[PDB]
């Protein structure tokens, strides 16, 4: 139903997303500087102007699934930014990305990042998902989602039970923030469909 071109997709977060999309009948297409099964791979070259805007010609959906082994924090804000003006060159009006759990409102104001506790090694990329994120807000012209991981995705159960909402952190009742990458993948995809969070974060965790 829809055709949704895709940055990331061999991650682990990335793989998974391109294969539940496939699986419901969208057509996918794995876009990549150096570009692979029931899904289509294509190259281009996400902070070349011309590169991206001619790969995304005719796509319904452009999303982003670098994860925390391929994201680097210095390139988060800029993969934003290209998409933005990729999304806006080719007439593609849909764009989802990978968000930071660090960026989870965990009271009005308040994100996970500066609480107490948050783990060192991972604030670096959770400040530069806040700015990317803080960018996204000033763009009013695309239908754009910012779908932050909980604080722990790993490959897990494909279970289709989970939480959802705009942003917020969501724990269960022992303070676990916690998604399988198969269920995250859900909830993308999911998204992808129904925009429920239209220039909105997003998140999911059990």
């Amino acid at each position: 139903m829809l055709k949704i071109a895709l940055f990331g997709a061999t991650g682990m977060i990335g793989s998974r997303i391109a294969a539940e999309a496939a699986r419901r009948g969208h057509q996918v297409t794995a876009l990549s500087r150096n570009p692979g099964a029931n899904v289509q791979a294509k190259a281009a070259d996400l902070f070349d102007p011309a590169s991206i805007a001619a790969a995304l010609a005719g796509q319904d959906v452009v999303a982003s699934a670098y994860g925390p082994k391929q994201e680097e924090a210095s390139k988060v804000v800029a993969v934003a930014k290209a998409l933005v003006d990729g999304a806006r060159k080719a007439g593609v009006k849909r764009v989802v990305v990978v968000g930071g759990a660090g960026t989870l409102e965990v009271a009005p104001g308040k994100q996970l990042v500066d609480t107490e506790g948050f783990p060192d090694a991972y604030k670096a990329v959770a400040l530069a998902h806040r700015d990317a994120y803080g960018y996204l807000s000033t763009v009013q012209d695309l239908d754009w989602t910012f779908f932050s991981p909980a604080a722990l995705i790993a490959p897990g159960e494909r279970t289709g039970r989970f939480r959802t909402g705009a942003g917020r952190l969501i724990v269960d009742e022992q303070g676990n923030s916690k998604i399988s990458a198969e269920d995250y993948a859900i909830a993308f995809v999911d998204e992808i469909e129904q925009g429920r969070f239209i220039r909105q974060a997003a998140t999911a965790a059990y």
